[PDB]
């Protein structure tokens, strides 16, 4: 039929998205690193329950009892014996020592006798008239494990910390042991078997215009910006070549690491999670109805250039065959038998990779911050209520 | 070559995909929101310890001692005091104090001597005879810190509350300054520089028919369903012009803000990120292979057309260029010099956001209830044994 | 214009995407698993504070203290009949009572008087002049809770056990009642309620080649290797026919159970996330471009074949309507009224599914454990000094 009307003008236009300046690049980068392995880390403690007391009468003034839980960290040496020895030694218990033995709580004792394990005994008794009575009991214990050094950027220069419970950083060098004490306890980490590198490598990251880079190592993703230094934990970062503004760097907040996560927190991770992967059920399923749009276009026009070329369906299934259209739609077959161009520009997609993600807890839950703190709570356990050994 | 026979008939079939109803959506909301700014929460105690002996004897029957741990934590008056002095006050330390001095452990003291810091001392001796003995030992502390004011509602009524670590919901009001006690403790909490607003605004939620709805707003990401108010610790939602069944509402579990959450969680949402990244790149790698075949499709039926319109590929290249083919693939080139119709019904493609998502540990780690817990620990270090300071 | 030049030769090329052998199986599985409901655990605990002195003047050597903290858990027995009477039982309490009636710190207590709560105190006096001094105070308390029985496999046999904040495994049996005890505590576990399964089923997993296999479950989300039995701690996984290495097995590790997880662990699995996101965003923007190429080159070629077939844009908007074009690019309109071949192989997009992820916490922050923890944190606070009750 059709007519003489000609309502138009159109023009087919052209599908055009909205540009992203996102691409995946390689990172020069200047990356100072740590590591540690074995057993380096070596922690004592030791004290004495001294109770000595006289008794001479609700007359006399001397009457009564000191008492004392002096604190007797072992030494660097004494320590190191312990570690190799698998045991901590001390010096006499004594038990109801009265008269001339009550002396034994004045004497600079020797610390001969060594053990696997000691707790001591909070003995108190004073029923020694005209005498003094003294009660002496140690305890001590050694646990050999392995601490995790970390790096701290303060002035510029990246260093090696060892993070203890209490949010304290204690600088640490790599030649010489290191060995410091508080109260009871005494700490000895040797730097063998630990390593601090600088290395000019490279990292693949996420540059993307507002530039801002997504970068990621081996457990760790991060955002590393331009003329800054990133530290985490273990590792610091720099761009190669680029000056980094001296102090005022990123550094990992000590805090984090001593502080757990909720677990509102971890829901609201999930939560993030399932809002994201609705936007991604959202975009691919787009993208799947734009395929099944192409896929009816293609085949209408297929259908138009198949009319006139009866060779196109057979290379467009790959089967030697002509057709013929007894139909606008059906058609029957029959068989018988340099420079590129790329008109697509179809670059390699990126498929994202599976994310190696380090899960390391919290510090007072290391081993040998958790023997610390059972050692404390064993003491408090034990000083409950004096116990009477005569 | 070709046949008499017809072998089909055969007719071209459309990709129908599976539809999906998720969209995007803007909902409006009544918001209801909280926040807090500055030094806002202040923390004192303090206690006395008190040994009254006296000695009259193993026949007197009133020899013996009496001691307490009296608790004598501050009004609101004294701890503001102290808030604004940076020292706590308190009164007099007695070592020793015989006889007609030991009335002043029963004397009511002035809260005069004021400190920066104040721990007590355990002392106790009754070695006077026929004399009292007293000893008096003082301890006392403040912190000044920024507490977080969180939302709850019940009865359909959003208010403030300040939790406590064991999971007590402290009622906040915002015009009076809050004040409290427990035992040793006194608590002051000035509603200045804290904000609490309710707003007619809109969430980014995805509408996706199982309708859910899966909404952000800064930090959170939470489902908002029809007809009920969802609180989060700082912030509740309701749909505007919807009826908010009174109670029975869709609020934040207390208990996730006091419990951490272990490490077997975190990797366990590791796992699942690996699962789900492992979806994607089957997705991903499908749609790259179909567009593989429409390049392989789109290639033949190029050729067919070419060899009819020989300005075809030219059009194609941006390229003023006409082609002859000296082979069914091969050819050769050469050059010399209204309303819009859309095929494709291509829509924006929506690109996932890089997301927002708090984590703030538990409510334990707080500055404040820190050092509320680092303060009754240092009490039982120091009550661990009696001290003679005669 | 155009020449003789013919500076080609040229030939299409066909989009060629790097191969991913990844695809979403079925797996065949048995599945070992267990669920437990109701308040299936009981927690008791008792003890006494005896007291108990004589004063016989500084002369005599029987003279003095003899105190004691003895434990005094429950029976099974006992555990059960406060597990129904909602009150713990305890003997009588003692203040002051010398002479005749000291001799009740050495009676056998009948345990008569039950209690909803029962905390002791640190009762000791000595000052009846040639008497015993006897002070006799009781604690006890229970909690009822809901216990989580878990699995571990040692041996090759999957078991139930109960873990301890400590780490212990306690080994529970499906049967009979268990019960325990420690020190003070009694603990009593009924296994009505709780179920342990083998099931013969089948996973969603993804198979990928480096073949590696990413399965979930309920919440749970991890790797299933070949012939090897994969335990987490409610759930035991093997591939159905595949022989189990009868040990070395994939198991969770208990640490993770106790420990809780940084703020820095979590927020590294928000950065990994953001990372992710940040390729996700490359590859669909990429394949959003791929789509803006295919329109414009269908438009083109649709123009080409347009200006022979008249009825070729009509068919393509389902339209009923012939063209002329005008130009080369414009156009006007006028209107007027077997088996299946596929060319694409178009395949059922997958659309990655919400996650359904377990957050448990650690173990210590359980009803029951936390109930001992106070408990236990209630004895120290009660035993800090000797309170005189004469
Ligand atoms: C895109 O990135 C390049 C650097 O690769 C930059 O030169 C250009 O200005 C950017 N353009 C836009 C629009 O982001
Ligand atoms: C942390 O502990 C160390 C060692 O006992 C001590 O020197 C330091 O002052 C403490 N710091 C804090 C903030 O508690
Ligand atoms: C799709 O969503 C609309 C609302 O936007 C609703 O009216 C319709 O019923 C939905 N259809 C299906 C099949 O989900
Ligand atoms: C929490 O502590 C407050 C203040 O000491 C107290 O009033 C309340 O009873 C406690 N609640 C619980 C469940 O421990
Ligand atoms: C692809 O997977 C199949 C099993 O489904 C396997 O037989 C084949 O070797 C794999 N090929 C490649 C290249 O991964
Ligand atoms: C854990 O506690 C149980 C019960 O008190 C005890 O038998 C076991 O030895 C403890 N184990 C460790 C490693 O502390």
């Amino acid at each position: 039929c059709n007519k003489a009307q000609q309502q138009g003008p159109y023009t087919l236009v052209d599908y055009q998205e909205k540009p992203l300046n996102i691409s995946r690049i390689q990172i020069k980068v200047v990356k100072t690193s740590v590591a540690t392995k074995g057993l380096n880390f070596h922690i004592g403690y030791r004290a004495v329950w001294r109770g000595y007391c006289y008794n001479g009468g609700s007359l006399d003034k001397n009457t009564g009892c000191y008492n004392d839980l002096i604190p007797k960290s072992p030494t660097e040496s004494e320590l190191r014996t312990w570690s190799k020895s698998q045991k901590c030694c001390t010096g006499p218990d004594a038990v109801d020592a009265w008269g001339s033995d009550a002396r034994i709580c004045w004497a600079e004792w020797k610390m001969e006798l060594c053990h696997t394990a000691k707790e001591l005994k909070k003995y108190s008794n004073n029923n020694h008239f005209a005498y003094h009575t003294c009660n002496l009991s140690w305890r001590c214990g050694l646990k050999s494990t392995h601490i995790e050094v970390r790096l701290q950027a303060s002035g510029g220069l990246v260093s090696m910390v060892a993070v203890m419970p209490n949010g304290t950083l204690i600088p640490i060098e790599g030649t010489r042991p290191t060995y410091w004490t508080e109260d009871s306890f005494a700490y000895l980490y040797d730097p063998a078997g630990t390593e601090k590198k600088t290395e000019s490598t490279f990292l693949w990251c996420f540059k993307e215009h507002i530039f801002n880079y997504y970068c990621r190592d081996n457990g760790y993703y991060f955002e590393l910006p331009a003329n800054r230094l990133v530290c985490l934990p273990t590792s610091c970062y720099k761009r190669e070549g680029a000056i980094v503004n001296t102090m005022h760097p990123n550094t990992w907040k000590v805090s984090e690491k001593l502080h757990s996560a909720s677990q509102f927190d971890v829901n609201n991770v999930v939560h993030s999670l399932v809002y994201e992967t609705e936007g991604l059920r959202l975009a691919l399923s787009q993208l799947d109805h734009r395929f099944a749009t192409l896929s009816r276009l293609f085949n209408r026009l297929t259908q138009s250039l198949a009319k006139i070329d009866d060779r196109l369906l057979g290379t467009l299934l790959g089967q030697d065959v002509s057709s013929k259209f007894i139909s606008p739609t059906k058609f029957m077959l029959s068989p018988c038998l340099s420079q590129p161009v790329d008109l697509y520009s179809f670059k390699e997609l990126w498929l994202p990779q599976l994310l190696d993600v380090n899960v390391k807890g919290v510090v007072a839950d290391e081993e040998g911050w958790s023997f610390v703190a059972q050692s404390k709570q064993a003491l408090i356990d034990t000083m409950t209520y004096t116990k009477n050994g005569g």
